[PDB]
């Protein structure tokens, strides 16, 4: 056997702006509620119960680059 | 046997930006309630019960690069 | 056998920006209220339970670069 | 002239009532915004501008008698 | 001129009750905004600008009785 | 002239009741902004501008009752 892997990236990931300027976020509230009696939970488990969450999220530039590999063998 | 393995990168993320300026964050407020009796967790768990939450996040970039290898073998 | 491994990176990761400027969060209150008997919570855990929690992170550059590699072998 | 006046009551005005019992008054939020320039009030002005309001009025007994006389004369 | 007046009340104004009991007012929040330049106000005013407000009110018994005369003479 | 007045009450204004019990008053929170230039006032003015407030009455008997008279005479 002979195996080769060789993936180049002259890649690029931009943005010019010139001013991210007035942003106004302003959320009135709000009301929630859960009931429950059992939770079990196993292995990998992501849960949100009775969440009230505001975000803002003003990047000035936000050019995310995910890049995975896997050379799995046998 | 013979393995290679040779993931180059030149990759660039960037950006250019001018000003982040008036960013108003400002949640009026609010009411959240669980209600449970029991509660198992196991093995690899993320939870958040009952949350009331705000965020402002204003990076002047926020240009993430994510990577990852396995070159698993048997 | 014979295994050879070379990521080479030239990765840039980058950011320009002129001013990070007026940046107002301010949040009016709230209320959490979490009832429960029983908490077991086993191997690998994060919980949070009843939180009222506020952010403001404002990097001037968030440049984060994750990177993994695993050869496992047998 | 002879004038008169005897408005006799032997009135009553009653309840009775065995439990007021369970009461759930429980609004979620809300947003509410007014523009304006100028505001001119005079004489007897009752007002109210941008309000957000709740009440709950669980009274056991509510009875109210309004009673009004005017013997005027020239 | 001969003038009389003789409003006689024997009234009564009444409640019997058992229980006021579980009464719950739970308000989430919310959000008022007000703008204007200029505000006169003049002679008997009652005014409310921008009011975020909550009440509760259980009283065990609340029987008002509102009573007004004016034997007015020129 | 002659004139009279005589304004009997033998009037009775009355509450029996057992228990006030279980009353819970839990306001989650809020937000206000009020903005002007010129805030005139004059002659008999109440005013109130951006409150943010809470109240929780709970008489065990609340019985008003108002009564004027006004024998007004030239």
């Amino acid at each position: 056997v002979q195996i080769v892997y060789k993936p180049v990236d002259l890649s690029k990931v931009t943005s010019k702006c010139g001013s991210l300027g007035n942003i106004h976020h302003k959320p009135g509230g709000g009301q929630v509620e859960v009931k429950s009696e059992k939770l079990d939970f196993k292995d990998r488990v992501q849960s949100k119960i009775g969440s009230l969450d505001n975000i803002t999220h003003v990047p000035g530039g936000g050019n995310k680059k995910i890049e995975t590999h896997k050379l799995t063998f046998r």
